[PDB]
This record gives structure tokens, C-alpha cells and sequence, in this order.
């Protein structure tokens, strides 16, 4: 990659490696429960730490790729800054759901979804910049300067 | 992003941004369950209708990353336009299944597997200017006015 | 896409490729389980050779996303080969625990964890030029 590009996307790059190391920590606290017991053939039961620990990254997981997809949609059709932002923000987020995940009773973090807004922002800066493009196409061409 | 390479991508962001909306929609019929689901947390076995819609979700949430894949791959490598098509059908095949998964409990519909043919195509366009691309690398550049004596 | 371009990703698309297409296989064994034993929802402990299954795959299905992450990352950020070789490799440990993930009678093989090298190579590879492009940026 020139030097350049790799600018206009460094910061998503950053982001995407961070929420790949958080994810990885993720499945790690899952390797944890699967290991406090019977795990011995990492059986998919072992309830409480083990139930709730998987529940919460098994949620995280189904989360990863459609966040990734706005994520740089958003900062590449328009921004980038903001989009890398915005997607940092989401892995605190995911941070503060997963962790909120734990357990010690009560109704923990209950909700399936979570990010919302961030990936409803990001999508906007996606359908930003996918329609302003739409415009530089017909009216950013157009202005014929017929200079006879 | 230049003005120019937006274009050879537009559908393919298009599509994509749907597949992300829809994806949503799979995951927030799946919110319903766990509320009407009169208790505290969320688990993975409750009920009828809970199981099978997180079942369904859960399912197609499997499908994206291997349908991203070839959604782009084939856009990239082999006309995007055809890429996008291929891809918004499978976006339809998806809204199909997901919706027949628990809403009938019937005898036809369930599997983990939906849109077969419709990334097996997005796969051919890749692995056809993946080919393709072999022959402008190899042969694209071999011309023979150097017999020219 | 410009024939230059494509050279420097074509290793990538091709591995990507075939995870892809071994990604179908892995969800294809699931198949099998499911349709012979019954099972509307797929939620509770299944017949073991069928729970086993898809575990096995639901466990590499959360893999595909963190993998193909760094695979890329790698690839792009830091020299194209190397970062596909990589991704490679990984599609082989990933048959060898699906595959060990099999079986009936045997200890099978846990950890949900599979590839921590592969991974960890391929994140370095991509921290590696994300931090050479700020010198480039800063001392050129
Ligand atoms: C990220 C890295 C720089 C490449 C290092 C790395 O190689 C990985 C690490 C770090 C650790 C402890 C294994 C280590 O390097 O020593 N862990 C555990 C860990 C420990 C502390 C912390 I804070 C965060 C994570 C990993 C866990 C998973 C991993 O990939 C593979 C993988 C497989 C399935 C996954 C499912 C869901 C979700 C993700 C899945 N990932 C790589 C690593
Ligand atoms: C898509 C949007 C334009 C960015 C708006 C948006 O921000 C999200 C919405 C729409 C929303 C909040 C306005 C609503 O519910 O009313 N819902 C619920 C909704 C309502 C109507 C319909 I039709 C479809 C979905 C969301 C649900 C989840 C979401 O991210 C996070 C997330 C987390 C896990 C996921 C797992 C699988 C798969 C996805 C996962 N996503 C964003 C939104
Ligand atoms: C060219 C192609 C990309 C392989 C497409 C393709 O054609 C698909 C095939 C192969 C095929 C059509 C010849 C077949 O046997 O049915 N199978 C079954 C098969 C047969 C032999 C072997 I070895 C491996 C898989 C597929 C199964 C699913 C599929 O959708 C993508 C998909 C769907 C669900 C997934 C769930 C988890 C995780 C990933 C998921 N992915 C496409 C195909």
C-alpha cells in the first residue's frame, strides 16, 4: 500500500486492531469458564460463569461483523476520522456490555444489542457520502462551461 | 475516497448498508423474544418462539462474514454490477428463510445452510477474474510484432 | 479493479477463497447432524455426534471475522505473501480442530481458542507497517 492511502485509513486500521484484541480477550474470558471444570472437551453447558460468560461474547460475535461493515463504510464513503471514532467508542461500549455481562444475579445486560446509536451513526456517514457521491456524479460533473 | 473508485463500489456499499439494516431487524426480533420472555437476564433456551427466532438469527448471522466475502470478492474481481445483484437476491433469499424459520412451524423450510446457488455464483465471478487475471498477468502483455524484422 | 492492484491481494483473495469454501464444509457437516436427528431450534445439547458438530463449526464461525481481520490487516499494512501464507496456515489448523472436534469416543480437542500464534503473527504483521507508515509519515 502507497504511503499515502494507507493514511486515509490508518486510523480505521488502528480501531479494527483494537476491537481484534479486545476480541480476542472476548473469547478468552470464555476459555477461562470452559476451563474452571468439566470443560475437559470444551462442552457448551457448564452454567452460571460458563453460561453467561459465552451468552456474553457469543453476543459480541454476532455484533463484530455487521459494526467492521459500517465501521469502514463510514470512513471510507465519507469522514474516516469521525467513523474511526465513533467505532473506538463502540469497543468501550462492547467493553462496558460485556463486562456488564458477568453475573452475580440480577437482570445482566439483558439486551442482545447494544452499540445502536454508534452503528446508526456510522450507517448515516455511509449513507452520507453514498449519496453526496450520487450528486458529484450528475450535478458535481454537469456544469458545462461551454466557454465558445 | 476518489469520485471515480466510489463508483465501482457504490452498489456494493449499497447493497451492503442493506444487508447491515436487515442484519438489525434479525437481531431485534430477537430483543422481542427475550422481553416477552417475562424474566430477568438473557439465556439461550427459553420458550417456543424464543428458540426458534434466535435460532434463525443466530443463523444468518453465521452466513455474513462467508456472503461478505464473495459479495465484495466477486464485485471486485468480476463486474460489480452483476457482485450487487447476486448479493441484494441473496439479501431477499435471507428475509425469506428468516421470516419462514418459527413463523409457520411447518413441515418444509428449516436448515442452517439458505442461499446456496447465490454465493456459489458469487464465488465463480471471483474465482473467474481470479483466473482471468492470470491470463492479463501471463499472456495480457504477449503480442508478437517482435517478429517483426 | 486495475490488474496492478489485483496482484497485490490476489493471495489474499484466494486464500480468502478457500476459507470460504472450506467455511461451507464446516456448516455442511452441521447439516448432516441436523436433518437425520430432528430439531426445529438447534439451541439445546443435541445428539452428541450432532452437538459436537456444531460446536465445532459455531466455534470457528466466531473465528472467521477476527481472523479475516488480521489476515487482511496483515496483508495490506505489511507485504502482501507472508500475511496470505499465514491465513493459509490458519485454514489448516482450523481442519485439524474442526476435524479434532469430530470424532466419537476420543478426547476431543477444546479450547475454543485455535490459532493464537497465526493470529497474533498476522496482528503484528499489521501493528508492524501501521507503525512504520508513522515514520515514513514523520522521517521521510
Ligand atoms: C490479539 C493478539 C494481539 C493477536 C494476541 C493473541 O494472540 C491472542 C490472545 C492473547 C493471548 C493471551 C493468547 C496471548 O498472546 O498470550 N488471546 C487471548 C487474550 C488475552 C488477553 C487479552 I487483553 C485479549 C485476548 C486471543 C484469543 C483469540 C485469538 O484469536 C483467535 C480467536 C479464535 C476464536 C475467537 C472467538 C471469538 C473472539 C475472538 C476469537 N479469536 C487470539 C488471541
Ligand atoms: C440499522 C440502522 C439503520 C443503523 C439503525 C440502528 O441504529 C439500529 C436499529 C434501528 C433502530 C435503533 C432505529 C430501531 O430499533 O428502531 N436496530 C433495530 C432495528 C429496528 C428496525 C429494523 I427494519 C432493523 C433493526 C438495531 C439493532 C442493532 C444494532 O446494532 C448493534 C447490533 C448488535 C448485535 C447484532 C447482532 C446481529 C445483527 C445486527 C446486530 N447489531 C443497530 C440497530
Ligand atoms: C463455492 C462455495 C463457496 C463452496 C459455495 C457453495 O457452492 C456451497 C456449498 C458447496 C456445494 C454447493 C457444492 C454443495 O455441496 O452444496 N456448500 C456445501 C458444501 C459442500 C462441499 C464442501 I467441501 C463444502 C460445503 C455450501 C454451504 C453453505 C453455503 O453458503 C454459505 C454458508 C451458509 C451457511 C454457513 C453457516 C456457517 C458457516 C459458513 C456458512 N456458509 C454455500 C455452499
Amino acid at each position: 500500500m502507497d504511503q499515502e492511502t494507507v493514511g486515509n485509513v490508518v486510523l480505521l486500521a488502528i480501531v479494527t486492531l483494537i476491537s481484534v484484541v479486545q476480541n480476542g480477550f472476548f473469547a478468552h474470558k470464555v476459555e477461562h469458564e470452559s476451563r474452571t471444570q468439566n470443560g475437559r472437551s470444551f462442552q457448551r453447558t457448564g452454567t452460571l460463569a460458563f453460561e453467561r460468560v459465552y451468552t456474553a461474547n457469543q453476543n459480541c460475535v454476532d455484533a463484530y461483523p455487521t459494526f467492521l461493515a459500517v465501521l469502514w463504510s463510514a470512513g471510507l464513503l465519507c469522514s474516516q476520522v469521525p467513523a474511526a471514532f465513533a467505532g473506538l467508542m463502540y469497543l468501550f461500549v462492547r467493553q462496558k456490555y460485556f463486562v456488564g455481562y458477568l453475573g452475580e444475579r440480577t437482570q445482566s445486560t439483558p439486551g442482545y444489542i447494544f452499540g445502536k446509536r454508534i452503528i446508526l451513526f456510522l450507517f448515516l456517514m455511509s449513507v452520507a457520502g453514498i449519496f453526496n457521491y450520487y450528486l458529484i456524479f450528475f450535478f458535481g460533473s454537469d456544469f458545462e462551461n461551454y466557454i465558445a
